[PDB]
């Protein structure tokens, strides 16, 4: 057991001097937990990115990450003038919610980690809950850190029941370090962590967890204008202005979703490539030059 | 195995001594359960600062806490006259069991000790029966004590068929030293031992646990007067802006959960503060 | 292990003495779970009007020790005393009253989970007359537990040895059936009756006055429904709202010290 | 407890091995996927089999297929013109939803990985888990790499929070992972890993599973010219007789699927074996006759 | 645990040693399953013991295990002519649905295996499709591997968008073992495993899995001379009284189903029987 | 074979019942065709095995009709009178708990039968026989070179719609009318085999008095009238 343990402990020390730097005491529970420390570095959707959803980023940012990073501007107020406990991003399936879960991973730089939910139910008969402990006793030992869950309505949730006697442990011992006994320091700062979520069922996350993160943002599908710089952003890389219209696409795709724009400028981007393969198909050898054309999708 | 132990029964030593002077030995197995003794200083909450509930603020301090403190002056009784051998703290999610708890253990002057979920499910087989024994073995060494297991639904509950009857065991366990055979002492006292529970749904923690803790505080939303007192209590960092009125904000709660309200309460004083942003500017 | 062998022999000796027989190491360490008859302070008399289930126990369980049925079930639901009646029998039995502890069986090794199962009996055949009180029985007897409980099945129908088995289970028909069948006897620990009642409100209304509050009789009259305990707790309420008054009274002035009278 | 391990680990390594020698290392829970990649040498079937699919076979091929192998060609715009991360095959049970998936894991070179939903589903806790997250980083080490999920809407499905829920977080778990945060690289490009599902029941997968996968390709019934070519396919084992009209069973069946004719097939093609096994031979004899029914 | 585990290896491999013979590696899955391969030699009915259909097990003798048994004959073709992977037989309860079962078990060298509904329905999270799946991997280690799903319509059947969890990955796991990804070989065979199905009503069976059972062989009511066959052939080592037959009483039972016949017939058996207790 | 150990708890022993067969009530014609065709071939088979493969006793038996004790006393009976271990289903074990605990037991009862000698399963009260189980059970009653030797009882008050496909495969399915006017009699008999019959007037009454009821009026009456002479004798 322990020829594993010591290659996991090297590779988690070895991710943590990458994310560190501009050497912590680890137990074995905590330790595999910080394979997930996402590097800020490595995501490359900034806030500059994410198109449509504006208003969602000012209120994400100027209420959740200058009161996490930077907390002394926030001190002149006292205790309250804090981040809030939790957040939370729910609203239609796909559209800019994981995606607005990597700028706040990117320009926040406050020790985002990514829980991977796998890694919260371990086989073993009580190591669901020593992880449930250890993403907090490692979240506050690096702290400010902000901490993500994606799709929390399967690992959290509302219980109804006593599912397996171990899925009621995990639901309930995280609720126990988030806003516990223990969530305030001996002066009021409480941890500094923010755990986000992505979810599109609001209604079923167990609202005794919904008063824990009450930052909870709807993020509804994008509108005309949404739309308008969906289609701007999404179309960056693409040589696409012969007598190009956007404002009839940005129109005609009301009822498409924020995540289904981007398909259609995928099949609206590579049929002049399409074209183009087919007509050297005639002869020659695959040497792709740079002469396509975007005029015109479907 | 033994190091990283001795590791834990160093910690656990510092912990007591800071929680003991404000000397004893131990079995070097039961140190992971003093690790979590909370000492009275830390927690910065307390029996004053709690506005909303009052018969549960005075009922607490008259008839559970201190019956326990200072017990001598309830000596005339037998077995009555002593502190109530259990603590539910029932209510919705978010109107003060939590923070209640945490003025208890400040202000109780008991061994206070947060017995998590986590350190009573171990993954070694039988090494999660003699941690909830360790508990009442070290609540009894020194037995000014408040027990305080969080969120008591999923470390207890309604024992049904199967389900790893290994974790039954722990409830067992704690069934049959909580009040068992040898729940008293000798003398007559009832080893002087208080579980503080909490809990949002009181239908599944228990039968056989519920005539376990006699108390059963019911902690519920805040009306007219009590969302008046917590709106007041909740501004005491943040500077009144002038000309402000709070019974506005005061009713137009109207039901409103007592930490939804310290959300709306915290909005009301970022709002001014996230609108100066002229420094940078300037 | 040494210090564990120490105590075992002092508390052995004060437990047999009201002498001691060195006996193996993995034996020894539930020989300190045998605690002394004077250790309990409760009696027979502490319980109420049952005189029933208690009356059946001292003609069928303590008279043969002095053939005795191997087995016995506490059936009472929580509320009506269990753990109180196995407690009186612990004082006034006069057998070797051990309980199991089942912490104590539970360990984490492959060939040690039964040798204190083993050791146990041995130790009930080492001593007699014995008792092997288990509290919570519907706890343990459901590679491990299965084992601990074939092993334990094995060696329960161990002069049949003076050996008897009380059980205290809070929940029945769902309880080890294949060894429940095996058990002569069962007691059921019903509700308390009008007498029943009567007594649980004059045995626990010893040390406060007769007239904190309205009357003994009236309290009678609702507590039909409330068990041994609830009834207990609510004697207790009623007894602290006198001490209650008197104390939020003195907090006006004065030092808090005690004095003779609510 | 160990002796699984060590018969999983010898022959993860043993499966991977012809994969890779046809043209690494891994943990407890990628061996159990390990065991489970199919060589493109062992199918026997390829593109050139299904018929009457020329508008499906050629944008399984132009869009999914061919932006994921050989990536160079597709760079001017990488960041956009990639492979979709999923495809999902609908339609009338029985035509071609698994043949073409059974020739794309033959004519495709990406390392293609079966899923078998008994594999997801582990009566352990977490395992279900374990094994998403181990076949989502298999297709990452093995990159690129192509997943089949035969028959979608069984292991996935609409959440419906009333049911099991150690089975809520598998269908949770392709959200994380598939296309969650760490789907993209440092740049840009999403891991190379297309994941391909063939559901007879479309609408009833999920409302976030099928945006995941933008390439929805209905399968149809076999028209008339699909009929017509899927008896060309088929009737290429045994010799046929100098006049049969072959249109004739095509131009009468005009509502059957792309099995239904194979199974006539096969039953027209006993007719002359049956007769000659009424003769009572015992040896084998090279001539038949395969008249109409 | 680990000896119950060893206590089913045990009779796996005495079952195999049996059953080979007139031995390969499982694991504790496929094991399950090992003590359902029956012996052929248990089952005491033969073809001749059917009757009334005589035209379906004609069919089912011609198509199913001569194209399963000895293929080099049928080599010939090159993959039209294997044997069709499924095969149906459905009819009204009181017919002989199950009897064909028993003797294409009994005389017909299959390595008959025959799955119980509760030998897949487990109380485990996938441990149904682990068994689905080791029938499917057992069936082809040996490979005769005559399936038979008997009352298939509940084991299988409609799947709705309120179905249950455990039986909806169960039904979907089995039909893509049936016909999916690794049902062909590398050479191009078919991996010749039969499936029976033998239902009472195929109308809720499945859409996708009456194509992976392409023969649906009906078996219907016991007809005139059909039931003159049974009654025939049921009692031939019975009471031989005076010259009363049961022609008359064939014409006599019009309804009275095949199966209702053979307990009309012993009903009728005790004429002579009920006499000698009159001693 | 945990389940059949479990299912080992409702075993009743061939030995050691109530049966008593002639407390039975008046019941001559449906216990003669019981005795001469179902009972009888289950005991001495030697004797009755003149003829081969077809003597075996059909495991198919209903009684139908109102709800009563006399089929479950005439169950109870069978087993004694052909020394059979009697197994009653325990309809409200067929609960479901876990996916396929029911049809685990469904697979144990069919198990420990064919292990056991030749006593009789009984179902009572047969309305469950649409899930796994009800599909088992009409499997493994028969299905995949000796007959069954054990047969299958059937009471239920149900009639024309329970899977009439089971209705096929119970061949001697014989009514059981509980209220008999001539029953009656000799069940009072039974009844006042022991009860002090001293002031109560002649067994003439009685075979009108409780005319409406079945066979839990005349149950009950075994005390309804037999203290009211006797409280005056206890009390004084
Ligand atoms: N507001 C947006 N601006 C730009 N791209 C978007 C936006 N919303 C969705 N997308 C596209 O959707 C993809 C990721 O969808 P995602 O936001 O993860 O769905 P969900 O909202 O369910 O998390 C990205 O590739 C991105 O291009
Ligand atoms: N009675 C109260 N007065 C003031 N604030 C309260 C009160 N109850 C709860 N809160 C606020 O709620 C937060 C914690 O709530 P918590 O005690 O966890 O709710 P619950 O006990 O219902 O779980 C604290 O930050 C505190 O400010
Ligand atoms: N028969 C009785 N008469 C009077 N009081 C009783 C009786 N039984 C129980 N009690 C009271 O109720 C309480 C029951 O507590 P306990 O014995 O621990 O319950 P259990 O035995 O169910 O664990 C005791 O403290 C006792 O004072
Ligand atoms: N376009 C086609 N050309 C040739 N054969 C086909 C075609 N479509 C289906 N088939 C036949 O269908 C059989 C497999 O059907 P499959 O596609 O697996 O059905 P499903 O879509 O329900 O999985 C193959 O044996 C193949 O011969
Ligand atoms: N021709 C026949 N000869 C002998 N037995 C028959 C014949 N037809 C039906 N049976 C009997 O009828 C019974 C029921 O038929 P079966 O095929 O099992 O239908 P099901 O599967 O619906 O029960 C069988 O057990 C069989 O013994
Ligand atoms: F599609 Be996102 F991750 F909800
Ligand atoms: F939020 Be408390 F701990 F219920
Ligand atoms: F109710 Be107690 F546990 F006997
Ligand atoms: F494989 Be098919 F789509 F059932
Ligand atoms: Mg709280
Ligand atoms: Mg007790
Ligand atoms: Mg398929």
């Amino acid at each position: 057991e322990k020829n594993e343990r010591t290659r996991i402990k090297a590779q988690e020390n070895l991710r943590r001097i990458r994310r560190k730097q501009i050497d912590l005491v680890l137990n074995e529970y905590e330790n595999q937990v910080a394979l997930e420390v996402v590097a800020p570095e490595d995501i490359p959707v900034g806030f500059n990115d994410i198109g449509g959803l504006d208003d969602i980023i000012e209120e994400l940012k100027e209420t959740i990450i200058y009161p996490l990073t930077m907390p002394h501007l926030y001190k002149h107020g006292g205790a309250l003038l804090a981040a809030p406990s939790g957040v939370l991003l729910y609203g239609p399936p796909g559209c800019g919610k994981t995606m607005l879960a990597k700028a706040v991973a990117h320009e926040s730089g406050a020790s985002f980690i990514n829980l991977h939910i796998s890694t919260l139910t371990e086989k073993w008969y009580g190591d669901s809950n020593k992880i449930v402990r250890a993403v907090f006793s490692l979240a506050k030992k690096l702290q400010p850190s902000i901490i993500f869950i994606d799709e929390i309505d399967a690992v959290l949730g509302t219980r109804r029941s006593g599912e397996h006697e171990a899925s009621g442990m995990v639901k309930a011992e995280f609720m126990t370090l988030w806003d516990g006994l223990t969530s305030t320091n001996a002066s009021g700062v409480p941890n500094r962590i923010v755990v986000l979520g992505a979810t599109n069922r609001i209604n079923d996350i167990d609202e005794a967890i919904l008063r824990r993160m009450p930052k909870q943002f709807p993020v509804p599908l994008p509108g005309l204008e949404q739309r308008r710089r969906i289609l701007e952003l999404v179309l960056r890389g693409t040589k696409r202005d012969p007598d190009f219209d956007l404002d009839y696409i940005a129109r005609v795709t009301a009822g498409m979703s924020g995540s289904d724009i981007k398909e259609t400028c995928r099949d609206a981007a590579m049929a002049p490539m399409r074209e183009y393969i087919r007509q050297h198909r005639a002869s020659g050898k695959p040497l792709s030059e740079i002469n396509p054309d975007d005029v015109r999708g479907i």
